[PDB]
């Protein structure tokens, strides 16, 4: 029981905390893939990261709110972090918003505004947005 998969799991969350409150490369990703991280210390640590500005934190804190599994669905709120991400220059925060903003979800629906949120996301590296446009 002291050297299974459980264990390392467990072993690597500090670590991945700190990397996602960093915004480093996959590292709110990883948290997001820990099994042995329960729902509501995974949003309590993605909750921390956008509020440390990390950009990765708050586009996946984001999706709590855009399910509402774990919390009560909230496509307003959802839709505020998928902002602030894109604030943070995280390509798939600006990508989703455009999205939401096209189709008025959680957002007042503008086209307009959703072209040019597409253009920031094309601009940041995401091909979807670049062929959306």
């Amino acid at each position: 029981g002291g050297g299974t998969v459980k264990k390392d799991l467990k072993k690597a969350i500090q670590y991945y905390v700190k990397a996602c409150e960093l915004n480093e490369m996959f590292g709110c990703l990883s948290l997001v893939s820990n099994s042995q991280i329960n729902k509501q210390k995974l949003f309590q640590y993605l909750s921390k990261a956008c509020e440390l500005n990390s950009g990765n934190g708050c586009r996946f804190l984001g999706d709590f709110y855009e399910n509402g599994k774990y919390v009560k669905k909230d496509l307003r709120k959802a839709a505020q972090y998928y902002s602030k991400a894109c604030g943070l220059n995280d390509q798939d925060g600006c990508l989703i918003l455009g999205y939401k903003q096209y189709a008025g979800k959680g957002v007042v629906k503008n086209e307009k505004q959703a072209v040019k949120t597409f253009e920031k996301a094309c601009r940041l590296g995401s091909e979807d947005a670049c062929g959306i446009l």
